[PDB]
């Protein structure tokens, strides 16, 4: 089945190296590349790195691209089975590492390999990647997401005061994706003028994910600028709000600290409880219908208080790290209600599909996403409509690690033609479509 | 030979339309995406957009889009002609547009369509595509080309007061290609730290391309950032400058404005005289070994003067748009030693090929080229390759559509295998390896 895997190192988007795969069949080419986190949850399945000080800062991925090339792919080829058994080949990749964090091979250099027989599987199939995938779930129906926009950054790598990481926009009340898309570009750049006018000339170059960090230090504040935007746009009712609090980067000492990148001072540190209204301020005063990580990954308590009080969607993303065993206790205390679906943080398709499938029955939504650290790699685009979850998570529409995914949506949304559906004000539950 | 042509708008790296095109033959699908200038100079071939402002504030392209679909993909279909037949594919629709500057269906349309067919054909011949761009062209030797990356920014585009354009760095004197991204990645990140340092922690968001764009005023400060990045990166004697001043954004009255984006004022403005001791200055005090656009697209006289009174590298862009009928007089007033190679700029690839063979052969250097809104598509990376011109200019290492591009590059390299050479110190005149 198997004629080559061969790996090589890349540049992702932050100029970075990672992980690239080469798999050949006699059906030809099949490359997936591997992308990398900046705010990385403690328990995320282990990113493997040379550490060598002189190259690349140390961020060289050689030993994970020669793990694939003299021990993985050759154990691949032995075996003989088929591209299209993910489930088996993954297993033998996973046994053949032995460890639970992936950290012999690491996650980085299984993924590859898991990416790439997927691509060389739907192939085989004659199907596209989106379709193979859906029957990998064992799924039927397929749906286009609602997008979500990244467009104003603080938290830990953003150069500004702002706190919370990541506010963004979700065009709910769109026609249909490629009408999202435009619904989005056009809230983008109005944006990029209204903060051209009120922070200067100098305030709209991009983070690395295409969005702007304008130097704010109220949340409050960042959410004005978006619902600014949305109706300078004339798109009121038709686009809504999430944020990524990504809390777990400002949690001190069983607190939280809104000012973390100014110079410490304790007494500034704020309760979840009161963390959790500031919350219930933001969701009664601007149309926020999603928040991710609102409490660190370790505080469980406040996570199931919040969740319990609240109407919208609560996103798992560092307190999960798309691992099955975080998940089932996520789901046991009722923490959250949705899922942020990320591959690399577990290290294989087969056990994302396992983390998606596991949230789906037991009723949360899940939203799939990109990392900081992306490359020109589609497979997620094709994952996100092949699970059917209604959302999606990948960048501004700005830079092309993020827009080619969302261009590949809209070539999905057009080659499924008239039976593409968008999952619209349904994106937490789309399978009522 | 082409049994369907299907183009689509998808949004290229600024998150503004652009064209896509399928083209489809028996071996199976062939993709390519347009890129689109922000400095475009006046003698372009025509960017087609609709002006509709209830759709993309008037930037969509779907009467580009349309004029692929209704008019020359039958066209091109009913002609018969192979996939190989470039040349005659090229002048099928150059003929059907009729216009000089292809005002009638778009350069966008006719180039979209122009890159399908060269992806196509080098599958029909069963070559990589940079094998084919070189029998196209002629040639059979290939060569790796040194890269130049845009890490400082001015000019139009740019939020802060400094009027020249980019500020590159050429890793010249690496071992191979992968070690050029190797110096160009590291040289990066070191400046970013630099950037961050003097001039602060909201400084080091990027522009369009990847670089940076602090706040500073003179010119000659960016060079002294960019040798600082250089030796703290300890590659002082391995990578040198080039620059693209784009003097043509800040002519003024027959004078050049040095401070255009501050509040008119004529008592500002310079001669081209003395911006040319300027510029003789900034090659003495720095590795400077290439300017790009020193002067105004109209401003021969200039041009031709400065040449004559230096020995480094001057390279037209807007002054030679791509486009053999400019660059002829070029070469007799002998105005530039180099062309900036953009397909765009003159709209087909059989075109942009010829620009390139006119120039070669006039003893000049060719450097490709992208431009500002960039899609994932990587046929420029092919491109310099098979054109064999020694350099090319594609982003800071930093942004995937950018990556792409350099990525490619790798790959290609690899799979020419022992054969791959480097142009290395050569970049100007590679026809001698
Ligand atoms: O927490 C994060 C960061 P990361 O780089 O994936 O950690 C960016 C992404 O949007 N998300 O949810
Ligand atoms: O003048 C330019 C700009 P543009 O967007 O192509 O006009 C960026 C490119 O590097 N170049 O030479
Ligand atoms: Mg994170
Ligand atoms: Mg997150
Ligand atoms: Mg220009
Ligand atoms: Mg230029």
């Amino acid at each position: 089945s198997i004629e080559k895997i061969w790996a090589r190192e890349i540049l992702d988007s932050r100029g970075n190296p990672t992980v690239e795969v080469d798999l050949y069949t006699a059906k030809g080419l099949f490359r997936a590349a591997v992308p990398s986190g900046a705010s990385t949850g403690i328990y995320e399945a282990l990113e493997l790195r040379d550490g060598d000080k002189q190259r690349y800062l140390g961020k060289g991925v050689l030993k994970a691209v020669d793990h694939i090339n003299s021990t993985i792919a050759p154990a691949l080829i032995s075996s003989g089975l088929s591209v299209v058994e993910q489930e088996k080949l993954d297993n033998l990749m996973l046994e053949l590492d032995g460890t639970e964090n992936k950290s012999k091979f690491g996650a980085n250099a299984i993924l590859g390999v898991s990416l790439a027989v997927c691509k060389a599987g739907a192939a085989e199939r004659e199907l596209p990647l989106y379709r193979h995938i859906a029957q990998l779930a064992g799924n039927s129906d397929l749906i286009l997401p609602v997008p979500a926009f990244n467009v104003i950054n603080g938290g830990s790598h953003a150069g500004n005061k702002l706190a919370m990481q990541e506010f963004m926009i979700l065009p709910v009340g769109a026609e249909s994706f490629r009408d999202a898309m435009r619904l989005g570009a056009e809230v983008y750049h109005t944006l990029k003028g209204v903060i051209k006018d009120k922070y200067g000339k100098d305030a709209t170059n991009v983070g690395d994910e295409g969005g702007f960090a304008p130097n704010i230090l109220e949340n409050s504040e960042a959410l004005e600028l978006v619902k600014e935007a949305i109706d300078k746009a004339g798109y009121t009712e038709k686009i809504v709000i999430g944020m990524d609090v990504a809390a777990s980067e400002f949690y001190r000492d069983g607190k939280y600290d809104l000012d973390f990148k100014s110079p410490t001072d304790p007494s500034r540190y704020i309760t979840g409880d009161q963390l959790g209204a500031l919350y219930q301020d933001f969701v009664r005063d601007y149309p926020v219908v999603s928040i991710e990580d609102p409490f660190d990954q370790d505080d469980w308590a406040a996570w199931s208080k919040f969740t319990a009080n609240v109407g919208i969607q609560i996103v798992g993303d560092d307190l999960t790290v798309t691992n099955p065993k975080r998940i089932e206790r996520a789901v046991e205390e009722k923490a959250c209600n949705c899922l942020l679906l990320k591959v690399n943080q577990i290290g294989s398709v087969t056990e994302a599909i396992q983390a998606c499938k596991l949230a789906q029955e037991n009723g949360w939504g899940v939203m799939v996403s990109h990392r900081s650290g992306e490359t020109e790699d589609t497979f997620i685009a094709d994952l996100v409509v092949g699970l059917c979850t209604g959302q999606i998570k990948t960048g501004a529409p700005c830079r092309s690690e993020r827009l080619a995914k969302y261009n590949q949506l809209m070539r999905i949304e057009e080659e499924l033609g008239d039976e593409a559906r968008f999952a619209g004000h349904n994106f937490r539950n789309p399978s009522v479509l």
